[PDB]
């Protein structure tokens, strides 16, 4: 019956207290740990209802009459439910209508109609919006009419009057018979990703708790590093390993990556995780780029050093500056500062620094990587992002610091909250004590 | 520095023997494990110049100049090449162009252009094929008439002539921008996903191995799992959390689905790994769903009875009612039937068992679930796939049996290749003896 014999009907985050209830979400050792870190929860109701009316809102002010979704993450927002998430990402078998009016249906996999049922905000079940080969080889076009012919009707019910649809990203045959139903179809995208850029309290408390297990994971795979790195066996892949595990433990999803590198394997950065045997004596640099629990993703970096030897001078200082680099620029963020006056004002790196610099110094995040985007002065686009920082937006605060031909690189990163007068750092993992200077 | 000292220049597959290379793989530990097995490795390199000649030779017969390739899988197919697979399964940074003369480009991250050098049928690495809102906000339309022009001087060059590219799936702006080039768009699926059901030697000694790989990896879940369920602690995430980390280890990639559920969240299927304290006496059923060592998807599907008692007589006659299915439909399987005619020949399933079948009975697999898709009759779609199986070929064979209302389900799937005379089933995983009535 109960999976928390302690609590009554309702689990913290006002789930259903029912170990052998439908739907996910944290485990029991997640929630223990959260508890005993004093986190408030998020309530889930609340949430759901906060993304259905802000994304509602989102359309609305556009004048659109709808939204179609087939990625995965903005299904997720607007509907909180998961199914064959990663299966998904590449099979666009899944799709969300959310009408100006609020009425918001989904098409799922056939087989699985119970999986939203717990969004009372999902008004109706279908199927068959499943439009590539592989599910209907040859049959594709006679379902996206089919599909097209009811997102019709459903618009002239719901949105009578609008002819303009939004649609993050749809398959070929898909946008051929929407557009033949008449309707002039939008950027969903430019719809998702600012909707999603300002986060409810309720997601912000979603992304405390997911932090705090990422970072529970993080140490883990740091405890398993510094025991085993150079026993002439371990590899980056056996570290890593570490990592997701511990993440799937605490009810975490997925990691975006391969972003964890050893030694030489550093420089370039963007090197994948794998077979190489770790040495005494050398630099891991790592990312996280995670879907946690909740779905939330957190994004921080942290370079280590391991060995019994001190780290070289050079590796020092370019540690420093990455920390001097991601302190001066995350000091930048309040609301009202415009995106690319961040580009503007930005902190320098030193020339050897900066031909391998990241490709931003900081993003958007919320159920993975999302808008905006701030690029570096020398690649930043005039009239790609005039737009203002907000309260409830959350950034990553990048670095990447390495020389050309080089044999390592830096790679920090912290995940930053934007309030009502300013910013809170929400990444509290150590810096290497070592690589700092201090030890 | 050599990552095997009892080697010379060269790993068992042909790539380098080298601590410190950018190209990752299969650890130290899938190579000792796979020695042990007696398991010829692929050859990497004929392996991808068979991938890109098939592939080519498909542009070819269809009249067309080029294929154009977003999807990460098709990417990794074309070139053999990672880059954040899972990032870019949702994120479409990446591009391929295979022209009608074989000339192959690949648009990168622009941070990371190394990582697909070690493929010399790649002959540029270019960057700005990323067309999306994260990426570029309000500035996407401009770069999608750069890379579009790009892409039509390569056609130029490459494939003069010919106004036929085909394209799995794109963006909106990237659509709009190739056809004000000139281009008919076709469907490129029809192109990966045929080229990619014949698999040649090196893939499916690449596949041997994975499966290999996956089934120790399963093995290790079901050592923990009999020693854990029913403490009071151990959850579905739990047990799952071993998979990941042991294919990881392996050099595996990812795992597509949630598709592991204990006790009466078995029925209906595809309820998902969740936080549910396992119990004694009870089913765990679950599906790998796995992109395992070399890329190579392991997709197989056991159910596991845990408990100090029998399972109820139900259960043992769902699981070999399960087993008849497969096995039987199994037995179809040789070059030249045609597909509809295994829909049409298929096993039947008692009555009780019907209304919550699986979505297919087969479908393909490679680098993941690949086309054909068989349906059961009352699915079947007329003139959806009407092909003949070959050798080379690779089908998954499917059984979930449950009652409406029930308690559990069973799923079961064998992971099967097509021979000249007839099939290969290439998974030994065993059946659970207790659930299959033996003593
Ligand atoms: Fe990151
Ligand atoms: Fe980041
Ligand atoms: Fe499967
Ligand atoms: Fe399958």
């Amino acid at each position: 019956r109960k999976i928390d014999p302690s609590r009554g009907a309702t689990l913290g985050d006002g789930t259903p207290n029912d170990n052998d209830r439908i739907e996910i979400g944290p485990t029991q050792l997640a929630f223990s740990e959260w508890a005993a870190a004093g986190l408030q929860l998020p309530n889930l109701d609340r949430m759901r209802e906060y993304r259905w009316k802000r994304l509602t809102q989102a359309i609305v002010d556009r004048g659109y009459g709808g939204l179609l979704m087939f990625d995965p993450l903005n299904i997720r927002y607007a509907t909180d439910s998961t199914n064959m998430q990663l299966w998904n990402t590449h099979n666009p078998f899944r799709a969300v209508l959310l009408c100006a009016d609020g009425y918001m249906v989904i098409w799922d996999y056939k087989n699985s109609p119970f999986l939203s049922k717990f969004n009372p905000l999902v008004r109706e079940q279908r199927s068959g919006a499943d439009l590539f080969y592989f599910d209907r080889g040859d049959k594709v076009d006679v379902q996206a009419d089919v599909f097209a012919n009811e997102v019709r009707v459903l618009m002239q019910d719901h949105a009578p009057g609008h002819t303009r649809l939004a649609v993050d990203k749809i398959m070929l045959h898909g946008l051929r018979a929407l557009e033949a139903q008449g309707f002039e179809i939008m950027e969903g995208e430019e719809v998702t990703e600012k909707t999603r850029a300002i986060k409810g309290p309720d997601e912000i408390l979603a992304m405390r708790c997911a932090s705090h297990a990422c970072e529970t994971a993080v140490a883990e795979m740091e405890k398993f590093a510094r025991a085993h790195v150079g026993d002439g066996k371990t590899s980056e892949d056996d570290i890593w390993a570490v990592l997701h595990a511990e993440n799937i433990k605490r009810g975490g999803e997925w990691i975006e990556t391969r972003l964890l590198a050893s030694g030489p394997r550093t420089n370039p950065w963007f090197q994948e995780c794998g077979p190489r045997i770790t040495q005494k004596n050398e630099i891991i640099a790592f990312d996280t780029d995670l879907i946690g629990s909740y779905g939330i993703c957190v994004d921080i970096s942290r370079t280590w050093w391991i060995g019994d030897q001190k780290p070289r001078p050079d590796m020092v200082y370019a540690m420093q500056h990455a920390h001097e680099h991601i302190m001066t620029n995350m000091e930048m963020l309040k609301p009202g500062v415009m995106i690319p006056d961040l580009t503007a004002n930005c902190h320098r790196l030193d020339d050897k620094f900066q031909a391998q610099k990241y490709g931003c110094l900081m993003h958007g995040v919320g159920l993975c990587d999302e808008w905006p985007l701030v690029a570096y002065p020398d690649k930043a686009v005039p009239g790609s992002y005039d737009y203002p920082l907000e309260p409830g937006m959350v950034l990553c605060v990048e670095a990447a610091v390495g020389e050309v031909g080089g044999d390592f690189s830096i790679k920090l990163e912290d995940q930053v909250l934007i309030t009502e007068d300013g910013y809170e750092n929400l990444t509290t993992y150590p810096f290497d004590a070592a690589l700092m200077g201090l030890a």
